[PDB]
């Protein structure tokens, strides 16, 4: 397989949030079969970012998901040709983001080319006022729709003070070659900022993801 | 506790779907601490129902959820006084349902007083054409909001001929007395029609639900 | 026709908002061809209502719409058999209402059988805190879908101390007999409470509605 | 600085279902009559694989006839100008975001536009180019958090008949203090006047007029 136990990552994101332009570059590595990955991210343009960094972090690759043998792995099967994804993020206060990513593989290194755009965030809301602490862990529901893979996930940002701020993700994952399609299943996630400097010009980011069916038996 | 290991259930649902009125009564039982329950449901008015029975089934009580000791159990704590819930169901093709339930307890038996209303289902869609097979198992996200408990769940009906039909649930669960509130957590579900007669006048329904935190370890 | 220049109205609404049960009865009259109507409403059960009365008022009949001769009038054509409607009301803070009505005619009097249910209104929001002043006038977009008539309208409640609270309506209108279907068009509305008592146990309600095409010429 | 006749240039860069493109435009209009025309040319990404109509409302509320009794947020904002941000939520799950920065030099506006569309179904009307036009519309304008919001229920007329719905939410952001209007309406009619194969060249027109409801107030 072209997907090895250890792989490197490189990425570039260009984007806008409430009209503010930025560029972030990243480098990292992970373990595709263990479903883990870590990245170091640097703001190259647009510093200091005027919005909560957490809204970007899920845009920074389901290759890094532990898949059981009894669920076809849409993402690992897509290589060497790779895949792209498209996502909407609908926040409960009217903010909306779109993001797209093209994921290629060269040697032992994945390359992500990412575009991110966020509009209509209230100026005194938790995103523009940087009141978020983290995303909660989540469970994404994966299902085939019109020959490609969809994932929907109810996400929540934990806020300063302990409340939550909700966002609904819908992502379409699109292999560049025919791959064996999976039945309805779940991907559990936990994404975490491990460290950052004052204005998030430098961030270390981690994610762990594991695919499964329901653990509750039938009938 | 007032919540025993084995409990009975009765219910009455009155509702409408695309203007069609119906009444369903139920009797069943469950195991609150195992998170399991079974119900037998009878259509009393509105037969034969002209829509997919599956849309009703999640309206037919989070008391029946296995809660680990390290997550406060909002539902069991609420008794004897009990609790109510309110729910919206937003389907991907424009259909919307509202449902409400008042859950009371007398001796070993719960009563659910349920109202269900669905509007704007496309006439050739899978609900009005009875093309649903089941709900998939799910994971509901539970969190406190304005002093009460909210659950959001991405639901999916498996369709005849394959494919899924999506619905987003938002539920507010409202205890009738002060209880210890939980942190953010998950409830995994699997709801199943075990058996039915041809027009779904008689249905046997089962649900299993278990609460948890994420099993993925924290690295930060 | 059976629809005269002056008609009477009687109604009963049964409903729940945030679990609170109520019944309201109404009697009024209107001028179908002018598109105007007035009703007196009385809370019979559930007084004093603990939520903004404004959320109910649009559930208290498009027969009362002035239709120009060059737009088929879906509603007037449906009588004497009549029509039913179904509506969702999606508020910007998560509140959702469903409403249904069956509209019949006996002699000179319409009868409306209404069901109304509202869920998930935030306890400190403008509906549960009774901070609404009125609905703004509106323009509903009418179009055929699956052989019946659909209406979508962006609605807004003007609030105390300023600002607006948004709600999106989707209504399906279903004639009990076949009628000539209209092309895409608009219904302009203005709904107003003319008077009320302290707790809104008694309310006098008015609406004016007029159908049109766009007034802007093609090129 | 806003004259009876003004010119326009623009550049849009964007993506729809992952497909990148660039379009440039030049046109002119009459700010006080609320009319404008532009000629648009695809510079990158030809042939566009999606319905051109989804782009056309991104290609300036300066071109709106405002009556004297409604403050004109857009014309007041110059010379400094304004930006806007928009979401377009289609009924089949497609979502677009768009942003534009509008500047003025001499007699000529420049629009710098970004447009991104995601999650359009592959056999839907957008990816299958099944749209004929947008219907005329009425946008609801209201102040929110010191800037002007507009919400509009939009509909694409389809080949064969029927409509495909999209809801727009736009935030209009002046770069200086301006007199804020009360709640009001902007009526629109946007039309492609001509185009060549694959819409490499398009002539686009819009007419827009602001108003209050002319249904008279009855309440004291």
């Amino acid at each position: 397989s072209v997907i090895k136990s250890d792989m490197k990552i490189k990425l570039r994101m260009e984007g806008t949030v409430n009209g503010h332009k930025f560029v972030i570059e990243g480098e990292g590595e992970g373990k595709p079969y263990e479903g883990t990955q870590t990245m170091n991210l640097k703001v190259k343009e647009g510093a200091p970012l005027p919005f909560a960094y957490d809204i970007l972090t899920t845009a920074f690759n389901r290759v890094f998901t532990k898949y059981p043998k009894d669920i076809p792995d849409y993402f690992k099967q897509s290589f060497p040709e790779g895949y792209s994804w498209e996502r909407s993020m609908t926040f409960e206060d009217g903010g909306i983001c779109t993001a797209t990513s093209d994921i290629t593989l060269e040697g032992d290194c994945f390359f992500y080319e990412i575009r991110f755009d966020g509009v209509n965030f209230p100026p005194n809301g938790p995103v523009m006022q940087k009141k978020t602490l983290k995303w909660e862990p989540s469970t994404e529901k994966m299902y085939v729709r019109d020959g490609v893979l969809m994932g929907d996930v109810n996400m929540a940002l934990l806020l300063e003070g302990g409340g939550h701020y909700r966002c609904d993700f819908k992502t379409t994952y699109k292999a560049k070659k025919g791959v064996q399609l999976p039945d309805y299943h779940f991907v559990d996630h936990r994404i975490e900022i491990l460290s950052h400097d004052k204005d998030y010009n430098n961030v270390k980011l981690y994610e762990h993801a594991v695919a499964r069916y329901s653990m509750l038996p039938r009938q």
